Protein backbone atom coordinates (compact mmCIF):
# COMPACT_ATOMS: atom_id res chain seq x y z
CA UNK A 1 0.00 0.00 0.00
CA UNK A 2 1.19 3.36 -0.74
CA UNK A 3 0.81 4.72 2.86
CA UNK A 4 3.59 1.71 4.07
CA UNK A 5 6.01 2.47 0.95
CA UNK A 6 5.78 6.27 1.75
CA UNK A 7 6.24 5.56 5.06
CA UNK A 8 8.99 3.58 5.23
CA UNK A 9 10.45 6.21 2.68
CA UNK A 10 10.37 8.86 4.99
CA UNK A 11 11.77 6.07 7.29
CA UNK A 12 14.80 6.20 5.51
CA UNK A 13 15.12 9.84 4.63
CA UNK A 14 15.21 10.62 7.94
CA UNK A 15 18.10 7.60 9.08
CA UNK A 16 19.89 9.28 5.96
CA UNK A 17 19.46 12.48 7.48
CA UNK A 18 20.83 10.91 11.14
CA UNK A 19 23.74 9.20 9.44
CA UNK A 20 24.98 11.21 7.13
CA UNK A 21 25.92 14.87 7.99
CA UNK A 22 27.04 16.36 4.66
CA UNK A 23 23.86 16.05 2.34
CA UNK A 24 23.90 16.16 -1.26
CA UNK A 25 21.08 19.75 -0.84
CA UNK A 26 24.13 20.92 1.02
CA UNK A 27 26.86 19.62 -0.67
CA UNK A 28 25.08 21.28 -4.01
CA UNK A 29 25.15 24.26 -2.02
CA UNK A 30 28.48 24.44 -1.47
CA UNK A 31 29.51 23.34 -5.15
CA UNK A 32 27.13 26.29 -6.48
CA UNK A 33 28.19 29.46 -4.11
CA UNK A 34 24.45 29.08 -2.38
CA UNK A 35 26.11 29.20 0.94
CA UNK A 36 32.03 30.09 3.70
CA UNK A 37 34.10 29.24 0.61
CA UNK A 38 36.31 25.39 0.20
CA UNK A 39 39.64 25.95 -0.17
CA UNK A 40 40.68 25.09 -3.80
CA UNK A 41 43.22 22.85 -4.07
CA UNK A 42 44.32 22.89 -8.58
CA UNK A 43 48.02 22.27 -8.23
CA UNK A 44 51.00 21.09 -5.95
CA UNK A 45 51.44 24.19 -4.62
CA UNK A 46 48.04 24.96 -3.46
CA UNK A 47 47.72 21.01 -2.50
CA UNK A 48 50.69 22.43 0.18
CA UNK A 49 48.78 25.59 1.21
CA UNK A 50 45.86 23.59 2.01
CA UNK A 51 46.79 20.61 3.43
CA UNK A 52 48.37 23.38 5.89
CA UNK A 53 44.89 25.18 6.00
CA UNK A 54 42.60 22.45 7.01
CA UNK A 55 51.84 11.12 11.87
CA UNK A 56 53.85 11.27 7.97
CA UNK A 57 54.67 13.04 4.96
CA UNK A 58 55.76 10.54 2.05
CA UNK A 59 55.20 11.60 -1.72
CA UNK A 60 52.16 13.25 -2.40
CA UNK A 61 50.21 11.21 -4.61
CA UNK A 62 50.31 8.61 -1.76
CA UNK A 63 48.81 11.00 0.93
CA UNK A 64 46.22 11.98 -1.38
CA UNK A 65 45.33 7.90 -2.09
CA UNK A 66 45.52 7.52 1.57
CA UNK A 67 43.51 9.80 2.50
CA UNK A 68 40.88 8.57 0.05
CA UNK A 69 41.11 5.58 1.07
CA UNK A 70 41.09 6.47 5.32
CA UNK A 71 37.78 8.78 4.60
CA UNK A 72 36.43 5.68 2.71
CA UNK A 73 36.63 3.46 5.73
CA UNK A 74 36.16 5.98 8.01
CA UNK A 75 32.44 6.27 5.96
CA UNK A 76 31.72 2.51 6.76
CA UNK A 77 30.85 3.52 10.12
CA UNK A 78 27.89 5.90 9.24
CA UNK A 79 26.78 3.47 6.46
CA UNK A 80 26.82 0.60 8.45
CA UNK A 81 24.67 2.46 11.10
CA UNK A 82 22.30 3.47 8.04
CA UNK A 83 21.99 -0.56 7.07
CA UNK A 84 20.58 -1.40 10.82
CA UNK A 85 18.31 1.53 10.49
CA UNK A 86 16.65 -0.13 7.57
CA UNK A 87 13.42 -2.56 8.66
CA UNK A 88 14.65 -6.19 8.94
CA UNK A 89 18.50 -5.91 8.25
CA UNK A 90 19.59 -6.46 11.83
CA UNK A 91 17.31 -9.45 11.74
CA UNK A 92 19.22 -11.08 8.80
CA UNK A 93 21.81 -13.29 9.68
CA UNK A 94 25.04 -11.91 10.94
CA UNK A 95 26.98 -13.45 7.96
CA UNK A 96 24.68 -12.31 5.72
CA UNK A 97 24.42 -8.86 7.47
CA UNK A 98 28.51 -8.84 6.77
CA UNK A 99 28.44 -10.01 3.34
CA UNK A 100 25.92 -7.69 2.22
CA UNK A 101 28.04 -4.92 3.47
CA UNK A 102 31.34 -6.30 2.95
CA UNK A 103 30.09 -5.75 -0.94
CA UNK A 104 27.85 -3.46 -0.89
CA UNK A 105 30.18 -0.11 1.12
CA UNK A 106 32.20 0.80 -1.98
CA UNK A 107 28.94 1.13 -4.13
CA UNK A 108 27.41 3.28 -1.51
CA UNK A 109 30.79 5.32 -1.37
CA UNK A 110 30.85 5.93 -5.09
CA UNK A 111 27.05 7.00 -5.42
CA UNK A 112 27.28 9.54 -2.25
CA UNK A 113 30.69 10.67 -3.39
CA UNK A 114 28.80 11.76 -6.56
CA UNK A 115 26.73 14.06 -4.59
CA UNK A 116 30.34 15.82 -3.96
CA UNK A 117 31.43 16.14 -7.29
CA UNK A 118 30.89 18.22 -10.63
CA UNK A 119 32.95 17.68 -13.84
CA UNK A 120 35.31 20.17 -11.95
CA UNK A 121 36.38 18.13 -8.94
CA UNK A 122 35.41 17.08 -5.58
CA UNK A 123 34.66 18.25 -2.28
CA UNK A 124 36.41 16.92 0.49
CA UNK A 125 37.06 17.60 4.66
CA UNK A 126 33.09 18.04 5.09
CA UNK A 127 33.12 20.78 2.39
CA UNK A 128 35.79 22.93 3.08
CA UNK A 129 37.96 21.87 0.45
CA UNK A 130 37.75 21.76 -3.50
CA UNK A 131 40.37 19.38 -5.36
CA UNK A 132 40.27 19.45 -9.37
CA UNK A 133 39.33 16.68 -11.30
CA UNK A 134 42.86 17.67 -13.77
CA UNK A 135 44.80 18.04 -10.28
CA UNK A 136 44.16 14.15 -9.44
CA UNK A 137 44.78 13.15 -13.09
CA UNK A 138 47.88 15.03 -12.72
CA UNK A 139 49.22 12.36 -10.41
CA UNK A 140 51.86 9.94 -11.65
CA UNK A 141 50.97 6.67 -12.36
CA UNK A 142 49.53 4.39 -11.08
CA UNK A 143 47.58 7.18 -8.85
CA UNK A 144 46.59 9.74 -11.44
CA UNK A 145 43.20 7.71 -12.92
CA UNK A 146 42.29 6.50 -9.60
CA UNK A 147 39.58 8.96 -9.23
CA UNK A 148 38.63 8.95 -13.00
CA UNK A 149 35.90 6.31 -12.99
CA UNK A 150 34.43 7.95 -9.75
CA UNK A 151 34.22 11.07 -12.12
CA UNK A 152 32.72 9.89 -15.20
CA UNK A 153 30.26 7.70 -13.16
CA UNK A 154 29.75 10.89 -11.20
CA UNK A 155 28.92 13.28 -13.91
CA UNK A 156 26.16 10.52 -15.94
CA UNK A 157 24.46 9.81 -12.53
CA UNK A 158 24.70 13.34 -11.35
CA UNK A 159 22.50 13.77 -14.78
CA UNK A 160 19.80 12.21 -13.39
CA UNK A 161 19.06 15.19 -10.46
CA UNK A 162 18.03 12.62 -7.59
CA UNK A 163 17.62 14.52 -4.66
CA UNK A 164 18.72 12.70 -0.41
CA UNK A 165 15.25 11.52 -0.25
CA UNK A 166 15.96 9.25 -3.69
CA UNK A 167 19.10 8.08 -2.62
CA UNK A 168 18.21 7.20 1.14
CA UNK A 169 16.28 4.47 -0.50
CA UNK A 170 18.47 3.95 -3.70
CA UNK A 171 21.56 3.04 -1.20
CA UNK A 172 18.99 0.86 0.65
CA UNK A 173 18.39 -1.15 -2.62
CA UNK A 174 22.14 -1.63 -3.10
CA UNK A 175 22.83 -2.98 0.73
CA UNK A 176 19.63 -5.29 -0.09
CA UNK A 177 21.22 -7.31 -2.97
CA UNK A 178 20.88 -11.13 -3.03
CA UNK A 179 23.22 -11.83 -5.44
CA UNK A 180 26.40 -11.08 -3.02
CA UNK A 181 29.28 -14.40 -3.84
CA UNK A 182 28.58 -16.06 -0.52
CA UNK A 183 25.20 -15.39 0.64
CA UNK A 184 23.30 -17.85 3.17
CA UNK A 185 19.88 -17.20 3.06
CA UNK A 186 18.98 -15.43 -0.03
CA UNK A 187 15.25 -15.59 -0.11
CA UNK A 188 14.35 -13.06 3.01
CA UNK A 189 17.13 -10.31 1.41
CA UNK A 190 15.24 -10.63 -1.89
CA UNK A 191 11.95 -9.74 0.13
CA UNK A 192 13.02 -6.64 1.96
CA UNK A 193 14.74 -5.33 -1.40
CA UNK A 194 11.27 -5.74 -3.35
CA UNK A 195 9.76 -3.82 -0.76
CA UNK A 196 12.25 -1.62 -0.99
CA UNK A 197 12.41 -1.45 -5.05
CA UNK A 198 8.56 -0.47 -4.33
CA UNK A 199 8.99 2.38 -2.29
CA UNK A 200 11.96 3.69 -4.70
CA UNK A 201 9.48 3.28 -7.90
CA UNK A 202 6.53 5.53 -6.05
CA UNK A 203 9.52 7.83 -4.85
CA UNK A 204 10.37 8.53 -8.21
CA UNK A 205 6.87 8.75 -9.81
CA UNK A 206 6.19 11.76 -7.16
CA UNK A 207 9.22 13.15 -7.21
CA UNK A 208 10.60 12.85 -10.33
CA UNK A 209 7.07 12.90 -12.55
CA UNK A 210 8.40 14.35 -15.91
CA UNK A 211 10.59 11.37 -16.14
CA UNK A 212 9.44 8.05 -16.78
CA UNK A 213 11.44 4.93 -17.28
CA UNK A 214 13.91 6.84 -14.64
CA UNK A 215 13.63 4.05 -12.12
CA UNK A 216 15.07 1.54 -14.89
CA UNK A 217 17.70 4.70 -15.48
CA UNK A 218 18.89 3.57 -11.89
CA UNK A 219 18.86 0.29 -12.27
CA UNK A 220 21.46 0.37 -14.86
CA UNK A 221 23.27 2.48 -12.63
CA UNK A 222 23.86 -0.40 -10.05
CA UNK A 223 25.30 -2.23 -13.02
CA UNK A 224 27.96 0.84 -13.48
CA UNK A 225 28.77 0.84 -10.19
CA UNK A 226 29.96 -2.75 -10.11
CA UNK A 227 32.08 -2.01 -12.80
CA UNK A 228 33.47 1.33 -10.85
CA UNK A 229 34.57 -1.14 -7.56
CA UNK A 230 36.17 -4.17 -9.64
CA UNK A 231 38.42 -1.41 -11.29
CA UNK A 232 39.23 0.09 -8.34
CA UNK A 233 39.75 -3.09 -6.13
CA UNK A 234 42.12 -4.19 -8.97
CA UNK A 235 44.04 -0.61 -9.00
CA UNK A 236 44.42 -1.27 -5.30
CA UNK A 237 45.85 -4.72 -5.66
CA UNK A 238 48.25 -3.09 -8.17
CA UNK A 239 49.37 -0.05 -5.59
CA UNK A 240 49.78 -2.98 -3.11
CA UNK A 241 51.86 -4.63 -5.32
CA UNK A 242 54.19 -1.97 -6.34
CA UNK A 243 54.04 0.83 -3.80
CA UNK A 244 55.79 -0.40 -0.46
CA UNK A 245 54.30 0.53 2.91
CA UNK A 246 51.12 2.78 2.68
CA UNK A 247 48.96 2.81 5.54
CA UNK A 248 45.51 2.08 4.08
CA UNK A 249 43.22 1.79 7.58
CA UNK A 250 42.11 3.81 9.99
CA UNK A 251 43.08 3.11 13.78
CA UNK A 252 39.80 2.39 14.55
CA UNK A 253 39.82 -0.50 11.74
CA UNK A 254 43.15 -1.56 13.19
CA UNK A 255 42.48 -2.01 16.75
CA UNK A 256 38.69 -3.97 15.64
CA UNK A 257 41.45 -5.99 13.64
CA UNK A 258 43.59 -6.99 16.32
CA UNK A 259 41.26 -7.56 18.57
CA UNK A 260 39.65 -9.60 16.69
CA UNK B 1 54.31 24.70 35.05
CA UNK B 2 51.12 24.31 36.96
CA UNK B 3 49.33 26.46 34.10
CA UNK B 4 50.27 24.00 31.77
CA UNK B 5 49.58 20.85 33.90
CA UNK B 6 46.13 22.43 34.96
CA UNK B 7 45.49 23.35 31.28
CA UNK B 8 46.17 19.56 29.94
CA UNK B 9 44.07 18.48 32.49
CA UNK B 10 41.35 20.53 31.53
CA UNK B 11 41.55 19.36 27.78
CA UNK B 12 41.62 15.84 28.94
CA UNK B 13 37.94 16.25 30.93
CA UNK B 14 36.57 18.32 28.07
CA UNK B 15 37.37 15.38 25.86
CA UNK B 16 36.39 13.32 27.75
CA UNK B 17 32.98 14.31 28.08
CA UNK B 18 32.51 14.25 24.58
CA UNK B 19 33.53 10.96 24.02
CA UNK B 20 31.82 9.43 27.34
CA UNK B 21 27.83 10.39 27.52
CA UNK B 22 27.15 8.68 30.55
CA UNK B 23 29.83 10.16 33.50
CA UNK B 24 30.66 8.79 36.59
CA UNK B 25 28.77 11.98 37.88
CA UNK B 26 25.16 10.53 36.46
CA UNK B 27 25.81 7.43 36.66
CA UNK B 28 25.95 8.07 40.12
CA UNK B 29 22.55 10.25 40.18
CA UNK B 30 21.29 6.96 39.34
CA UNK B 31 22.72 4.28 41.60
CA UNK B 32 21.53 6.60 44.45
CA UNK B 33 17.95 7.52 43.33
CA UNK B 34 19.15 11.32 42.75
CA UNK B 35 17.01 11.70 39.22
CA UNK B 36 13.88 7.86 35.35
CA UNK B 37 14.32 4.61 37.63
CA UNK B 38 16.30 1.51 35.54
CA UNK B 39 14.59 -1.96 35.71
CA UNK B 40 16.15 -4.28 37.95
CA UNK B 41 17.50 -7.96 36.62
CA UNK B 42 17.70 -9.68 39.70
CA UNK B 43 15.85 -13.29 38.21
CA UNK B 44 15.45 -15.36 34.93
CA UNK B 45 12.08 -14.16 34.76
CA UNK B 46 13.22 -10.11 35.61
CA UNK B 47 16.46 -10.82 32.84
CA UNK B 48 13.06 -11.88 30.61
CA UNK B 49 10.73 -8.81 31.13
CA UNK B 50 14.02 -6.66 31.70
CA UNK B 51 15.34 -7.69 27.87
CA UNK B 52 11.74 -7.01 26.65
CA UNK B 53 11.31 -3.93 27.95
CA UNK B 54 14.63 -2.57 26.90
CA UNK B 55 19.04 -11.74 15.71
CA UNK B 56 18.61 -14.87 18.06
CA UNK B 57 17.68 -15.88 21.76
CA UNK B 58 19.79 -18.93 23.02
CA UNK B 59 20.53 -19.91 26.43
CA UNK B 60 20.68 -16.61 28.74
CA UNK B 61 23.79 -16.84 30.62
CA UNK B 62 25.47 -16.38 26.69
CA UNK B 63 22.84 -13.84 25.68
CA UNK B 64 24.57 -11.98 28.81
CA UNK B 65 28.21 -12.70 28.24
CA UNK B 66 27.29 -12.26 24.66
CA UNK B 67 25.66 -8.64 25.53
CA UNK B 68 28.90 -7.83 27.63
CA UNK B 69 31.53 -8.37 24.95
CA UNK B 70 29.47 -6.58 22.03
CA UNK B 71 29.04 -3.56 24.90
CA UNK B 72 32.61 -3.67 25.15
CA UNK B 73 34.26 -3.71 21.40
CA UNK B 74 30.76 -0.90 21.16
CA UNK B 75 32.75 0.78 23.70
CA UNK B 76 36.50 0.69 21.95
CA UNK B 77 35.26 3.49 19.21
CA UNK B 78 34.62 6.28 22.19
CA UNK B 79 37.88 5.10 23.67
CA UNK B 80 39.85 5.50 20.61
CA UNK B 81 38.17 8.55 19.68
CA UNK B 82 39.24 9.86 23.47
CA UNK B 83 42.77 8.64 22.92
CA UNK B 84 43.53 10.58 19.40
CA UNK B 85 42.50 13.84 21.69
CA UNK B 86 45.26 12.76 23.68
CA UNK B 87 48.36 15.26 22.99
CA UNK B 88 51.11 13.78 20.99
CA UNK B 89 49.24 10.22 20.44
CA UNK B 90 48.63 10.90 16.93
CA UNK B 91 52.03 11.58 16.24
CA UNK B 92 53.23 8.01 17.36
CA UNK B 93 53.63 5.02 15.11
CA UNK B 94 50.53 4.10 14.08
CA UNK B 95 51.44 0.24 14.92
CA UNK B 96 52.50 1.57 18.53
CA UNK B 97 48.90 3.58 18.45
CA UNK B 98 47.58 0.22 17.82
CA UNK B 99 49.09 -1.55 20.31
CA UNK B 100 48.47 0.88 22.63
CA UNK B 101 45.19 0.55 22.25
CA UNK B 102 45.16 -2.91 22.01
CA UNK B 103 46.73 -3.65 25.53
CA UNK B 104 44.76 -0.79 27.00
CA UNK B 105 41.28 -0.77 25.96
CA UNK B 106 39.91 -3.72 28.60
CA UNK B 107 42.21 -2.32 31.21
CA UNK B 108 39.81 1.46 30.84
CA UNK B 109 36.49 -0.96 30.17
CA UNK B 110 37.00 -1.98 33.80
CA UNK B 111 37.87 1.06 34.99
CA UNK B 112 34.78 2.93 33.60
CA UNK B 113 32.80 -0.08 34.18
CA UNK B 114 32.99 0.51 38.07
CA UNK B 115 31.68 4.22 37.74
CA UNK B 116 28.43 1.89 37.00
CA UNK B 117 29.07 -0.42 40.02
CA UNK B 118 27.61 -0.62 43.53
CA UNK B 119 28.28 -3.93 45.69
CA UNK B 120 25.14 -4.77 44.52
CA UNK B 121 25.16 -4.46 40.96
CA UNK B 122 25.83 -2.86 37.25
CA UNK B 123 24.21 -0.09 35.18
CA UNK B 124 23.68 -1.47 31.84
CA UNK B 125 21.61 -0.07 28.43
CA UNK B 126 23.36 3.46 28.93
CA UNK B 127 21.56 3.14 32.71
CA UNK B 128 18.52 2.22 31.58
CA UNK B 129 19.02 -1.42 33.66
CA UNK B 130 20.48 -2.53 36.68
CA UNK B 131 21.77 -5.87 36.21
CA UNK B 132 22.36 -7.75 39.96
CA UNK B 133 25.81 -9.35 41.01
CA UNK B 134 23.92 -12.09 42.50
CA UNK B 135 21.99 -12.73 39.67
CA UNK B 136 25.48 -12.74 37.58
CA UNK B 137 26.90 -14.83 39.89
CA UNK B 138 24.01 -16.96 39.52
CA UNK B 139 24.63 -18.11 36.30
CA UNK B 140 26.05 -21.82 35.53
CA UNK B 141 29.88 -22.29 34.93
CA UNK B 142 31.71 -20.53 33.85
CA UNK B 143 29.65 -17.56 33.31
CA UNK B 144 28.06 -17.35 37.16
CA UNK B 145 32.14 -15.85 37.90
CA UNK B 146 33.42 -13.29 34.52
CA UNK B 147 31.74 -10.07 36.76
CA UNK B 148 32.86 -11.10 39.58
CA UNK B 149 36.90 -10.02 39.61
CA UNK B 150 35.44 -6.53 37.87
CA UNK B 151 33.31 -6.19 41.23
CA UNK B 152 35.69 -7.10 43.54
CA UNK B 153 37.84 -4.86 41.67
CA UNK B 154 35.05 -2.21 41.21
CA UNK B 155 34.44 -1.52 45.55
CA UNK B 156 37.77 -0.70 46.22
CA UNK B 157 38.35 1.35 43.18
CA UNK B 158 35.24 3.37 44.13
CA UNK B 159 36.36 3.56 48.21
CA UNK B 160 39.11 6.11 46.42
CA UNK B 161 35.92 8.54 45.30
CA UNK B 162 37.38 9.52 41.92
CA UNK B 163 35.65 11.78 40.08
CA UNK B 164 35.00 12.18 36.24
CA UNK B 165 37.73 14.69 36.07
CA UNK B 166 40.68 12.34 38.13
CA UNK B 167 39.71 9.56 35.71
CA UNK B 168 39.99 11.51 32.33
CA UNK B 169 43.71 11.58 33.07
CA UNK B 170 44.03 8.46 34.55
CA UNK B 171 42.68 6.63 31.76
CA UNK B 172 44.90 8.68 29.70
CA UNK B 173 48.15 7.61 32.08
CA UNK B 174 46.84 3.53 31.26
CA UNK B 175 46.47 4.13 27.60
CA UNK B 176 50.02 5.39 27.45
CA UNK B 177 51.96 2.38 29.20
CA UNK B 178 55.64 2.24 27.74
CA UNK B 179 55.54 -1.31 28.38
CA UNK B 180 53.44 -2.98 26.32
CA UNK B 181 54.33 -6.07 24.62
CA UNK B 182 55.55 -4.96 21.34
CA UNK B 183 56.32 -1.74 21.06
CA UNK B 184 58.76 0.22 18.55
CA UNK B 185 59.48 3.59 20.18
CA UNK B 186 59.12 3.30 24.13
CA UNK B 187 60.42 7.07 24.80
CA UNK B 188 58.00 9.38 23.34
CA UNK B 189 55.54 6.90 24.81
CA UNK B 190 56.71 7.72 28.50
CA UNK B 191 57.72 11.05 27.83
CA UNK B 192 54.02 11.96 27.45
CA UNK B 193 52.85 9.79 30.04
CA UNK B 194 55.37 11.20 32.71
CA UNK B 195 53.49 14.81 31.26
CA UNK B 196 50.30 12.80 32.26
CA UNK B 197 51.68 11.43 35.56
CA UNK B 198 52.29 15.03 36.78
CA UNK B 199 48.75 16.69 35.55
CA UNK B 200 47.71 13.33 37.46
CA UNK B 201 49.84 14.07 40.47
CA UNK B 202 48.50 18.29 40.74
CA UNK B 203 44.96 16.64 39.94
CA UNK B 204 44.67 14.82 43.15
CA UNK B 205 46.02 17.27 45.37
CA UNK B 206 43.86 19.86 44.38
CA UNK B 207 40.81 17.53 43.92
CA UNK B 208 41.85 15.31 47.07
CA UNK B 209 43.99 17.41 49.40
CA UNK B 210 42.92 15.01 52.45
CA UNK B 211 44.50 12.19 50.71
CA UNK B 212 47.65 11.82 50.69
CA UNK B 213 49.40 9.27 48.95
CA UNK B 214 46.45 8.94 46.76
CA UNK B 215 48.46 8.77 43.44
CA UNK B 216 50.43 5.77 44.67
CA UNK B 217 47.05 4.37 45.67
CA UNK B 218 46.17 4.79 41.95
CA UNK B 219 49.70 3.65 40.26
CA UNK B 220 48.20 0.54 42.89
CA UNK B 221 45.30 0.25 41.00
CA UNK B 222 47.08 -0.14 37.47
CA UNK B 223 48.81 -3.53 38.29
CA UNK B 224 45.22 -4.50 39.62
CA UNK B 225 44.03 -3.73 36.47
CA UNK B 226 45.92 -6.38 34.64
CA UNK B 227 45.25 -9.01 36.87
CA UNK B 228 41.69 -8.93 35.76
CA UNK B 229 42.27 -8.35 32.18
CA UNK B 230 44.53 -11.81 32.39
CA UNK B 231 41.44 -13.62 34.16
CA UNK B 232 38.81 -12.32 31.77
CA UNK B 233 41.74 -13.58 28.46
CA UNK B 234 41.73 -16.61 29.97
CA UNK B 235 38.37 -16.88 30.66
CA UNK B 236 37.25 -16.11 27.03
CA UNK B 237 39.61 -18.94 25.57
CA UNK B 238 37.71 -21.02 27.66
CA UNK B 239 34.39 -19.89 26.67
CA UNK B 240 35.96 -20.11 23.03
CA UNK B 241 37.07 -23.84 23.64
CA UNK B 242 33.90 -25.27 25.30
CA UNK B 243 30.63 -23.35 24.17
CA UNK B 244 30.64 -23.35 20.14
CA UNK B 245 29.68 -20.66 17.92
CA UNK B 246 28.56 -17.64 20.14
CA UNK B 247 29.23 -14.59 18.12
CA UNK B 248 31.44 -12.03 19.92
CA UNK B 249 32.03 -9.42 17.36
CA UNK B 250 29.76 -6.44 17.17
CA UNK B 251 28.23 -5.77 13.18
CA UNK B 252 31.01 -2.49 12.44
CA UNK B 253 34.19 -4.90 13.95
CA UNK B 254 33.11 -7.71 11.61
CA UNK B 255 33.21 -6.01 8.94
CA UNK B 256 36.31 -3.93 9.24
CA UNK B 257 37.82 -7.21 9.90
CA UNK B 258 36.22 -8.52 6.52
CA UNK B 259 37.13 -5.15 4.29
CA UNK B 260 40.81 -5.43 5.80
O1 LIG C 1 36.98 14.16 2.38
C1 LIG C 1 35.79 13.77 2.46
O2 LIG C 1 35.15 13.93 3.50
C2 LIG C 1 35.06 13.15 1.29
C3 LIG C 1 35.50 11.73 0.86
C4 LIG C 1 34.66 10.65 1.16
C5 LIG C 1 34.98 9.35 0.79
C6 LIG C 1 36.16 9.12 0.11
C7 LIG C 1 37.03 10.16 -0.21
C8 LIG C 1 36.77 11.48 0.13
N1 LIG C 1 37.55 12.59 -0.16
C9 LIG C 1 38.74 12.55 -0.84
C10 LIG C 1 38.73 12.04 -2.23
CL1 LIG C 1 37.15 11.81 -3.02
C11 LIG C 1 39.89 11.74 -2.93
C12 LIG C 1 41.13 11.90 -2.34
C13 LIG C 1 41.24 12.35 -1.03
C14 LIG C 1 40.11 12.67 -0.27
CL2 LIG C 1 40.43 13.20 1.40
O1 LIG D 1 25.30 -1.80 28.93
C1 LIG D 1 26.14 -0.87 29.01
O2 LIG D 1 26.00 0.17 28.35
C2 LIG D 1 27.31 -0.91 29.97
C3 LIG D 1 28.44 -1.91 29.65
C4 LIG D 1 29.66 -1.40 29.16
C5 LIG D 1 30.72 -2.24 28.86
C6 LIG D 1 30.59 -3.60 29.05
C7 LIG D 1 29.40 -4.15 29.52
C8 LIG D 1 28.29 -3.38 29.83
N1 LIG D 1 27.08 -3.82 30.33
C9 LIG D 1 26.77 -5.13 30.59
C10 LIG D 1 27.59 -5.85 31.60
CL1 LIG D 1 28.69 -4.90 32.62
C11 LIG D 1 27.52 -7.23 31.77
C12 LIG D 1 26.68 -8.00 30.98
C13 LIG D 1 25.89 -7.41 30.00
C14 LIG D 1 25.91 -6.03 29.77
CL2 LIG D 1 24.87 -5.45 28.46
CA1 LIG E 1 52.75 21.25 5.43
CA1 LIG F 1 11.69 16.90 -9.27
CA1 LIG G 1 11.45 -11.83 24.95
CA1 LIG H 1 37.24 15.92 46.99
Amino acid sequence: ESADLRALAKHLYDSYIKSFPLTKAKARAILTGKTKSPFVIYDMNSLMMGEDKIEQSKEVAIRIFQGCQFRSMEAVQEITEYAKSIPGFVNLDLNDQVTLLKYGVHEIIYTMLASLMNKDGVLISEGQGFMTREFLKSLRKPFGDFMEPKFEFAVKFNALELDDSDLAIFIAVIILSGDRPGLLNVKPIEDIQDNLLQALELQLKLNHPESSQLFAKLLQKMTDLRQIVTEHVQLLQVIKKTETDMSLHPLLQEIYKDLY
